[PDB]
């Protein structure tokens, strides 16, 4: 019977052994509330402190996600693979969704105060929870502690009108205020409150760059790790709330007056009417999502960085080697290749989504053709293909990633950079790809370690196991002291990363440090392309 | 005595010893005339055949040679590093110039043999055949070198636009010394079916230029084209007539009718037209082959996809740092460029060639990006590589490979290379690469008689070792149109076709590769176009 006192009251949670004998069993408390329950009045406002309870409370069973809807549509490309690939296992964990869901998990290891790591989950701002990632593993073998949480998403989770009525950034107020219930309280599960990492992969990592950025998480969290994402992506940020808010707005048929009105309006209605809804933004970018409200988030997250409200927080970040896979997927043909016309389709039709037609288009979209072409094998279909995500994963991954790298390091303060370049065996992708959107996820939560599992069905080999272990190695070690290397070594040092070096960690069951992870696209997208028009 | 008989007459040369043991002796015979005296009313004539002489012609030693003046300024850029850097040496070759110039050597080693006609070229201005000695590669490829001496500057170039000038003189000049070969050269013991004509420089732009031309049917049958071609910027004249009047005012033989300027400039001294100061636009010529129509059909490029050089074998390359005199001048003590400094030359380069276009200011922007080292930005050593690599890629790489890829289009016989040593010497900066025209040495085999005046470099076994191997690939070439048969190296050097593109990189260590900087080769083929109107 294992029990905690908090600020709140005692509550009971479970201990659970690993399957893996070497690794130790660990205590965990599921479904603990970290505020108030976001309902009635409650909607569209920021989060409160939750009731307090006077006997012991049960923690045994997870609680429900918050509303959303997976069969309903959102941007394919914005998902991790292991999540689109297996829809028919995550909606066992989506079942029964509640407005009342906002809840953490906490895995705790059976010396001295220990680091806590505190992961958003994320697909697409619309979706996901942090109960289908069991971070058993993690906690039991880096010596850590291990919090999952919920926060609300999609329309009750990023609502803005563009004004007071509704300012917005919920789900990311729920993020902070999880993480103060964790300063606080940590220290009660044998946590340390001045050690507290935040990462997240995809969206969650465009959650956790923003969070570095804001006023609000000032004091609460030490480092973070931000894996696949960050917070000048397209997708990152909604620049036209007002305009996806009265879209939905007139769907529901909640248009008046006063935006005001208009709210309380929206509070009337069923949640599950607010999620079910079908509004589709514009490509590569999102209809409900964090917004520049001038409060959580100030001003335009890059000129944030360049501010250095984030440089008081050791970062490690990075990006895999294949992560825009879904880019090009719908035109590979049967021998793993694309055409020549496919290629110039899929080009143009990038031009149009991201820059939407402006003065010099036409100049433009020759010279990305250039860029990205193989002039060294330029009618191999293949390679052709291989570009064509290349192009993708650079412009909205590596090149992002690079300049928050870059932003960060710009002092001197403790930066570090991956490049993923591995991942698992498996049906859930085309044999063909590299590490594709996601694909970091399991190693980082030793899924390896326990085999095959419903949501990761890869045939792990005894590489994966090895690997994994070193990357949970770096992972909890920077947890510990803000440096990949220490204390615990690798039975390669992880260079810190500068903007005139450029080191970074190639990942891989080949691990070993290179410089400038191409530099020469970076530089294309970040220097050469805001030239060629305007 | 060493005696031949021709059809123009006998002639005795000399038979000199080679200072290597290992060579044997060659039969040399300088001076032999191969047109009649381009003078009077035979300026700005085509040649003519040479007149016979009834005695035995004395052929030991060299002729005069064609008009021209190495003081005088013309482009420094488009001169071989060896040639300017001993610009004294170069002096005693020049001396005595005479408008009775029309003379090639033959050098023949001690069944019949195949015949290597080498053409010379520093600017279209100035030069001459008899500073390069075909002895080595003669007598170690068992071959026939010939070079030869050709009208030069205003006296070979010169044209009104229209009948009063034609111009082409140079060329036509080139056709007729070849005639001659083709017709003579069985007296020597060559083979006129077997004929390889080679040059490097602007030497290289005029056979590539031969190969394009109707007139030169039938004469040769393999071309070697070294680090030139018919399509950089100063290989054609496009402003003929603007040039011409230019002199014309200068000697005061100005006037409307061109027939009669053409005669005006007659009268005039050989020595008068040489010496004024012509200057052209940066990177272009005053004078040169023009698009007469005739001997030049259409822009070069055009004649190219119509097929006309397919019939011959053809082996070209580039070195790779030819265009080492583009940056020399902004190289600081350190051996590196500033930012400025190459901000500077890249947009003084795009002014020049491209003459300040719309969109100019996107497409220098570009140029910048492409030949920026990324992963070493801040490096002044690395920015003074991509500065010369940028000429070198634009005025050489480029014509050079589409050159390459229009012949070996529908799979007639192409070889393509890149020149990766050099000699060591103070004639070049230690920090270069093979630049324009070091490639030259080791064609003629050089260290294998040591360090000459005109080559004062100091040349290891290695240096030997490579020369022999290149002397080998190219006679190879001239016997069978193939660089491997017959004699074999004791490598193979791979065809060169568009969608594998092999070339061979010679160096100390030669090897075959694909697509030579094929990136930057299709940014100028592709790309570049685009940007500008
Ligand atoms: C918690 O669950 C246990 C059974 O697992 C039950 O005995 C206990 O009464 C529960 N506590 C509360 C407060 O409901
Ligand atoms: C899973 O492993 C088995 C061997 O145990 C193999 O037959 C199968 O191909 C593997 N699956 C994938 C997707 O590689
Ligand atoms: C032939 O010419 C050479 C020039 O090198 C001269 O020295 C020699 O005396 C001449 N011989 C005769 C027989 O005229
Ligand atoms: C002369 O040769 C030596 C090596 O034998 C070399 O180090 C030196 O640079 C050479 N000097 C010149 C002027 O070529």
């Amino acid at each position: 019977a294992p029990t905690v006192n908090t600020h709140f009251g005692k509550l009971r949670g479970a201990r659970v052994p690993l399957p893996s004998e070497i690794l130790g069993p660990v205590d965990q408390y599921l479904g603990v509330p970290y505020a108030a329950p976001p309902i009635g009045e409650k909607r569209f406002l920021p989060p409160e402190p939750p009731p307090s309870w006077s006997g012991i409370r049960n923690a045994t069973h997870f609680p429900p996600v918050c509303p959303q809807n997976i069969h309903t549509a959102v941007p394919e490309v914005m998902l991790p693979v292991w999540f689109t690939a297996n829809l028919d296992i995550v909606a066992t964990y989506i079942q029964e969704p509640n407005e009342d869901c906002l809840y953490l998990n906490v895995y705790v290891p059976t010396s001295g105060a220990k680091p806590v790591m505190v992961y958003i989950h994320g697909g697409s701002y619309m979706e996901g929870t942090g109960n289908m990632i069991d971070g058993s593993v993690l906690a039991s073998y880096g010596n850590v502690i291990v919090i999952t949480l919920n926060y609300r998403v999609g329309v009750l989770g990023f609502l803005s009108t563009g004004d007071q009525a509704a300012k917005g950034n919920y789900g990311l107020l729920d993020q902070i205020q999880a993480l103060r219930w964790v300063s606080e309280n940590i220290a009660f599960f044998g946590g340390d409150p001045r050690r507290i990492t935040v990462f997240g992969s995809g969206i969650g990592a465009s959650c956790v760059s923003l969070l570095t950025l804001s006023h609000h998480s000032e004091g609460l969290f030490q480092r973070a790790i931000i894996q696949s994402g960050s917070a000048l992506s397209s997708w990152a940020v909604n620049y036209q709330p007002v305009k996806y808010t009265s879209l939905l707005a007139d769907k529901v048929g909640c248009n008046v007056l006063d935006t005001v009105d208009m709210v309380d309006c929206l509070r009337q209605k069923s949640a599950k009417e607010l999620v079910e809804q079908d509004i589709q933004p514009a490509r590569y970018h999102v209809a409900f999502g964090p917004v520049i409200d001038g409060d959580v988030i100030p001003d335009d997250p890059e000129i944030l960085m360049e501010q250095g409200e984030f440089l008081n927080y050791d970062i490690m970040l990075g990006v895999n080697q294949g992560e825009g896979l879904k880019f090009v997927e719908g035109v590979v043909d049967p021998e793993d290749g694309v055409s020549g016309t496919d290629f110039d389709y899929s080009v143009s039709n990038f031009v149009d989504n991201l820059y939407g037609y402006p003065e010099g288009k036409d100049t433009l979209r020759e010279t990305i053709k250039f860029m990205y072409t193989d002039w060294a094998d330029r009618d191999n279909p293949e390679t052709r293909r291989k570009t064509l995500v290349a192009l993708f994963t650079d412009h909205q991954w590596v090149e992002p990633s690079v300049v928050t790298a870059d932003l960060h390091a710009r002092y001197g303060s403790p930066t570090y950079f991956y490049a993923f370049y591995h991942h698992c065996q498996s049906l859930m992708k085309p044999a063909w790809s590299d590490a594709a959107h996601g694909d970091e996820v399991p190693y980082v939560f030793g899924v390896p370690m326990v085999g095959p599992t419903d949501l990761f069905p890869c045939n792990f080999s005894k590489n994966d196991v090895m690997l994994s272990a070193v990357v949970m190695t770096y992972w909890t070690n920077f947890a510990k002291t803000g440096d990949p290397n220490k204390p615990v070594p690798q039975d390669v040092a992880w260079s810190k990363y500068n903007p005139r070096d450029q080191l970074y960690l190639h990942i891989g069951l080949k691990p070993r440090v290179r410089d400038h992870y191409r530099a020469t696209k970076v530089a294309f997208w970040k220097h050469l392309v805001p030239h060629l028009y305007n």
